[PDB]
């Protein structure tokens, strides 16, 4: 079994790598100063936005808006592309398999959205780029308020200091959670769980040995995602009462209509 489970492990790294094409150990790089990858385009007020188009690949709170849309759009792309590794979720019931997409994705992309995060701001455009934290809460009601809960989250998440290999197991555990509504066949969906968790406890003891009960503190942390999502969700919905001109993608707005 302690060998089937660090197979396991690197079963799902290696799937995560394939996955996600900007990893936490690249944005790292590119946020700290190493020679392996290059430096960020900075975002902080109205003009670098403007040479920033220029650099990077009508109102800037409405082209942001958009800019997180198509991201997200591409970021469900990649969860589900990954999810269809995890060994057991494609042979589970269609029904169940989409169930657990509708409420994983979000969870899975502030998780992996703090990867890209410090204190101080968000890398973008695949790294190119760099939004500083305080441009976007200076944004107008109601969306100056969107970003700060995240980088909030981001902030105590950094604090646990996992690497991708780390994060490979646990976005795995979140995908299949036996507690998500509408789920037909629970119990086939738990026992992929238990083996996940089997294994990232492993993973967690072996490289991290000295912090103690990061498992534990690890699992409460999906406590903190949930009221991410809810947040996010009301704050969407203030946006579609007011900005009646445009609209959430298609993908985004099934996953959404109705998750709680
Ligand atoms: C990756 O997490 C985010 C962050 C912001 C988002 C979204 C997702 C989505 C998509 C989604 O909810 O998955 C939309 C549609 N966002 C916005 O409109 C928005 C509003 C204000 C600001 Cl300052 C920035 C963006
Ligand atoms: C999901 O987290 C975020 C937050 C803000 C983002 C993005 C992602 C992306 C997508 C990405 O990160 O690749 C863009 C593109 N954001 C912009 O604010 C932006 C910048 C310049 C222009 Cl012209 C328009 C929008």
């Amino acid at each position: 079994e302690s060998a089937d489970l660090r197979a396991l492990a690197k079963h799902l790294y290696d799937s995560y790598i394939k996955s996600f094409p900007l990893t936490k150990a690249k944005a790292r790089a590119i946020l700290t100063g190493k020679t392996t990858d290059k430096s960020p385009f900075v975002i902080y007020d109205m003009n670098s936005l403007m040479m920033g188009e220029d650099k990077i690949k009508k109102e800037v709170a409405i082209r942001i808006f958009q800019g997180c849309q198509f991201r997200s759009v591409e970021a469900v792309q990649e969860i589900t592309e990954y999810a269809k590794s995890i060994p057991g979720f494609v042979n589970l019931d269609l029904n169940d398999q989409v169930t657990l997409l509708k409420y994983g994705v979000h969870e899975i992309i502030y998780t992996m959205l703090a990867s890209l995060m410090n204190k101080d701001g968000v890398l973008i455009s695949e790294g190119q780029g760099f939004m500083t934290r305080e441009f976007l809460k200076s944004l107008r009601k109601p969306f100056g308020d969107f970003m700060e809960p995240k980088f909030e989250f981001a902030v105590k998440f950094n604090a646990l200091e996992l690497d991708d290999s780390d994060l490979a197991i646990f976005i795995a555990v979140i995908i299949l959670s036996g507690d998500r509504p509408g789920l037909l066949n629970v119990k086939p969906i738990e026992d992929i769980q238990d083996n996940l968790l089997q294994a990232l406890e492993l993973q967690l003891k072996l490289n991290h040995p000295e912090s103690s009960q990061l498992f534990a503190k690890l699992l409460q942390k999906m406590t903190d995602l949930r009221q991410i999502v809810t947040e996010h969700v009301q704050l969407l919905q203030v946006i579609k009462k007011t900005e009646t001109d445009m609209s959430l993608h298609p993908l985004l707005q099934e996953i959404y209509k109705d998750l709680y």
